[PDB]
């Protein structure tokens, strides 16, 4: 019940301490998993805060002026927000084996990858709308269009991650919404990707992604109740 | 007329040479001209082709699957799109002055300021389609709230510029659009953000934008054949 979310009524939070970080999440938020991987990954000492984004404190616009999670918040008071800024600046700097690599143009390489990808995030937004078996087909064909920018890059690499042989940054950024295609019913749209299918397989293999999955059921709960805008939803389960 | 673009039929370009990096660009894009706007900064060697973006060549999608400008390549045949992307790039891997801060705080902050602008560019295309004196009433207010969001950064840090009193990247990254205010008929979208209007003033006296600026009567050449999908439109002037 720690986890439980802070939401309009709240009081505003103290100070994070000194030697951790603080994120404000949501547990079910697939940008804010970007960071949490990213801070299990990299074995950072932190806090959570979840947020209720149906209900939420007014004192979180202080934290971020639009309202979205995840953010960062450390012992200097210092605010981070957008997934991708957080998850290079906890990269840079917190110590322990690089997630980007130090090459200039590896490390554009992965921005690039993350550009091929960009659409996804919006199409699982597209599945919210919806309704019917014929949208269905649809939204399977625009997911599929997507998934190939995705294989070509693991077909020349032949590399088992899209950064090389071991997992990286990009890996992690991408993850969440692979993580949710089974509980969309879009697992299929990989089918004709198959060395993406593969990566998603060796990806649930990694110690920190395992670490931080969530069941399909679990976020069926959610999925359910955010639909409705229900004040409960982010706190499925507690 | 070196800098006519190529276009369809035109032959693909040969490798570039050793000590040179080449852009392919157009010279009416604010996104490239972000990425020329740091070559220049740091004193970066290189060549430009120009693309007829209206008219494309083929091979140019070799370049770019994307299709689109600006994209960096190197001598031993890297290839890098995306604007902002290619300007990191630039300032990771050539000598000079750093255009983004060391400190990984303040560079996240650099980054937070480009997100606090992002809808811009897509506005200066709410301005395509406004057609009267209506459209351009509600036009001006669309501006007029973002520029308001990069207002605010500038009155708590009470800098000449958005990442201190010295020019730096992100200066860059926003000012093509600013540019082109002037021609669009926008400069009075400013006038309730002072300091973003004082700001628009010293970056027309930076030595780099400067030599970059392009005239008021040239970018209205280039839009009224633009908006006509005019082949001859990216190389209006010569
Ligand atoms: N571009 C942001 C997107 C973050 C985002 O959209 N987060 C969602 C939850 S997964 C949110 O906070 N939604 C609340 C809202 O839209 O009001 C990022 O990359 O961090
Ligand atoms: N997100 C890209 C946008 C680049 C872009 O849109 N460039 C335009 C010209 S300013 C282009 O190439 N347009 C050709 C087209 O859309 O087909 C970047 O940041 O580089």
């Amino acid at each position: 019940e720690s986890a439980r979310s802070l939401g309009k009524g709240s009081a505003p939070p103290g100070p994070v301490p000194e030697g951790s970080i603080r994120i404000y999440s949501m547990r079910f938020c697939p940008f804010a998993e970007r960071t949490r991987l990213v801070l299990k990954a990299k074995g950072i000492r932190h806090e959570v805060i979840n947020i209720n984004l149906k209900n939420k404190p007014e004192w979180f616009f202080k934290k971020n002026p639009f309202g979205l999670v995840p953010v960062l918040e450390n012992s200097q008071g210092q605010l981070i927000y957008e997934s991708a800024i957080t998850c290079e600046y906890l990269d840079e700097a917190y110590p322990g084996k690089k997630l980007l690599p130090d090459d200039p143009y590896e490390k554009a390489c992965q921005k690039m990858i993350l550009e091929l990808f960009s659409k996804v995030p919006s199409l699982v937004g597209s599945f919210i709308r919806s309704q019917n078996k014929e949208d269905y087909a649809g939204l399977k064909e625009e997911f599929r269009k997507e998934f190939t920018k995705l294989e070509e890059v693991l077909t020349n690499k032949k590399t088992t991650f899209f950064g090389g042989n071991s997992i990286s940054m990009i890996d992690y950024l991408i993850w969440p919404w692979f993580e949710r295609l089974e509980a969309m019913k879009l697992n299929e749209c990989v089918d004709h990707t198959p060395k993406l299918k593969l990566w998603m397989a060796a990806m649930k293999e990694d110690p920190t992604v395992s670490a931080l999955l969530t069941s399909e059921k679990d976020w069926q709960g959610f999925l359910e109740l955010y639909l409705q805008n229900s004040p409960e939803a982010c706190d499925y389960g507690l």
